[PDB]
């Protein structure tokens, strides 16, 4: 009748979790692949999309650290620091 969506598998094959454990602010994958958008994994990376300009990757520990790391300011989305777009 209703088919269920498949779960997420860590890019390193170390675990399979439902997609509600993706970006849930707890590190479930040894490679950090379940938390690309948060500061939860010690070896993760956050992608600065920097729309219109060169994209950059930063350490996950720099997501919501209150410091402006991406020129588009997208790394600071719930920290209290409001970053201005400085890509130009
Ligand atoms: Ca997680
Ligand atoms: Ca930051």
């Amino acid at each position: 009748f209703y088919e269920e969506s498949k779960p997420f598998t860590c890019l390193d094959g170390t675990a399979t979790i439902p997609f509600d454990q993706v970006n849930d602010d707890y590190c479930d994958c040894k490679d950090g692949s379940d938390e690309p958008g948060t500061a939860a994994c010690p070896n993760g990376s956050f992608h600065c999309t920097n729309t219109g300009y060169k994209p950059l990757y930063i350490l996950s520990s720099r997501v919501n650290d209150g410091v402006c790391d991406c020129c588009d300011g997208t790394d600071e989305y719930n920290s209290g620091t409001v970053c201005e777009n400085t890509c130009r």
